[PDB]
């Protein structure tokens, strides 16, 4: 269809549709493509490396960057490029790249019993916010010839996650 | 598209059209979501298993109970969500659950001479007819909590379930 | 959409997009159907194998066979069907099958550093280039009782590929 | 060697030397036999199903059964057959099967610094605890006619366990 | 230890035990070496195959060819090197190869209930028999230059391949 | 048996054999321990990579650090721990970590037709050689509040590599 526009879903802002783009353990960066209205693969990292978790969108938000807001899913199978999940948001992780600032959300599958104990980001266990840290940090290291970069911020809680959701949601009404 | 609404074949009943929702091998319990008209995740199987055989449903056809007709299907290598398969229809098994009762068809991927060989459901090995029954028995062992419950009835053969295809076809068109 | 007229892309012929129909590594082989609107198994290969390379069509270009021009792709890691990627042009696999003559494009993943030293022909090793006509000349071997059949005329380097690239998109507009 | 006699390790009983015998995810029930001194195929579970976590043995126990303390292991990548891994004791999984009384070792890999946070029972989450038990409530359910079953009675915490590991260590050395 | 000389089992010749140097799937042709007395790399295949089922040799056995007597099994999930499985013998396959005359056992994973049903070689559905000969008549296509070479001669039942397995299994002792 | 005595092979020093630990792409630190004489698991890395090439050691061999020279391998199939390959030496890596200085031997399958053509280390593609140090730069950085570190000095051709096994291997004759 266009998958930047289905609804962002009925329990948002505490859980919210995301279209994947990236399955977790995937070293191919897909990305959807309005314009083509299909996945497109945007490139192969190029260190041995894979995401930490399924990445995607939140369809009908905008982030102020002029992007829909973007986050990492944790998941006990890794997903496919372009399903539909309903995830359950517990925090930020903010950075700042090239292009600017960013805050990605961190959510968790809610359809996952195994999953029913992360609530928050203090439930992510330190051990997997590090990985994830680590990961933004040099995945772009091998592209710095070519103008990118990254710097990770810090971390944020469902609280703040919440306030996020809802103002991209506003912001894409606008 | 909407998938739900594909063709259902040249070569119907015997050969059927499948979109794929689960492959063989998978816990992802993934739909297609015509609303959405996309593959979304229903769930994640909460116990230590996965789908006996790639599972989906055939396209403009109504089941009593208001869905497509679903089954599952032989395959040699798992198949993806979204695509379509001919079947050839070789059995039924019937079931309740929570909803109601309930048939499934059984089918092999027509196009691979590996399997040539399979043609009614004498033809499915009982080895194999017995994880499928089993695992229909204990899948939604762990949501029952959440009311939902299956029983399994019986298996029926080829003439069965083209009288059952055939039935849905017609019901489609209404 | 109608992955068949997507763009072929702002960098043709030297850079083109391709629709991804079977990856790498699978046995699995998947067509995209216009008609249906949606990716389909058109068989499972009845030898044990499996495609070389990523297989795919250009949108938007016809071949003198009717149909878009085909071809493989080299990748690092395998794609999947329905994706589309800008593929670099490196050189032609000619062939006459069943059907008639074939030329079949040969190119690399673009956004992926580990493949920037492939810029034409002779930059694919021999031992792949062997691979990769051995495939050719024996996947349709069991199908041969079925009509089908393959023989692999020679290869060809990046300058005689883009003129049938060239040739196939303005053939395309016509 | 003789993997039933390596050494249990210096850190036990809190932390153990283990065997790996069946990789989380496998559907291949392999053991260690002492008598060839390999690795052997026992069986290939029946059922759509897979070891919810990497299961094998403590070298140089003695359980009241005669066989060396058998345990589960979580681990963030599944292990081989023949493998040793130091795993950290959090807990015991008590079961009645054909045979008679059992109780498993439920533990973490050790060195891995996404488990961490896991130091006792109560900290692997619930909808993780309800997978194993229901694996084991089930995967012996179609070798029910061969005179096989279990029952799972209930859990431990890191107290119990450390008890029956130095149990276990004692009568070894008789 | 020295696999060759396990045991061959005490249901020989109709149950032999069987030692796994290549999985299926697998495109790594692994051998079990003696002198070594580890499994080693022999070689990787050269076309883009795979070894139709698991290979391995019976221990304790010679063939003519000085050698024991080599066998592929199908099985639900590939094994791995080094692993001993009883195996059930349905039938042989004749070869002729560079070196010579050559029969390789055909078996089923005994204990797998999916496979009870594969008595005998009419059991094996012809698309798999036709799949395992295109494989050993392709396999060493490239390596021809080498001066290897493999003509695949006929089938035989489970009777002609039990006087085999006893066969070798004298000559052994000699 | 004990793998770190294994002869290092008849074509030494321009082939050796080598035994794998950390097959590629795994997470999964094995290593071989010839007190306990079995494949044991050092460690799970803590970030989210893997080895971009199988990893493990030249039988009889003594670096100036006391271990054999160890090795990464590059392979079109990623090989299994305890396993033994011949490797074709091309380069070697230098490196200083925690305890000192370092010379990683980089060899390639030598029976895999599709690597004959890696030769000495300015065959290996650039993009490889940039992931490769990439992940020795910052595969310890999790690992540093535990003392771990690691600098990449530069990389030496053929020549040179040669002349460092043939050291090691004679200094381990002493």
């Amino acid at each position: 269809a266009n998958l930047k526009s289905l609804p962002v879903g009925d329990k948002a802002p505490e859980v919210v549709h995301m279209v994947i783009e990236v399955p977790r353990g995937s070293g191919n960066k897909y990305e959807y493509d309005p314009d083509l209205g299909a996945i497109k693969l945007d490139r192969v990292l190029p260190g041995a490396q894979f995401y930490p978790g399924d990445y995607g969108f939140i369809p009908s938000t905008l982030a102020e960057d002029g992007d829909p807001l973007d986050g990492l899913v944790l998941s006990t199978y890794p997903l496919l490029p372009g399903v539909v999940v309903e995830v359950r948001v517990v925090g930020l992780l903010l950075m700042e790249d090239e292009k600017g600032g960013d805050a990605k959300v961190i959510g968790v599958v809610a359809e996952d019993q195994r999953l029913d104990h992360i609530q928050d980001i203090g439930d992510v266990p330190e051990g997997v916010k590090q990985e994830i840290q680590h990961f933004f940090e040099t995945y772009k290291a091998l592209e710095a010839k070519k103008g990118k970069w990254v710097k990770v911020t810090g971390w944020r809680d469902r609280k703040a996650a919440l306030e996020e959701v809802r103002a991209c949601i506003a912001r894409y009404k606008g």
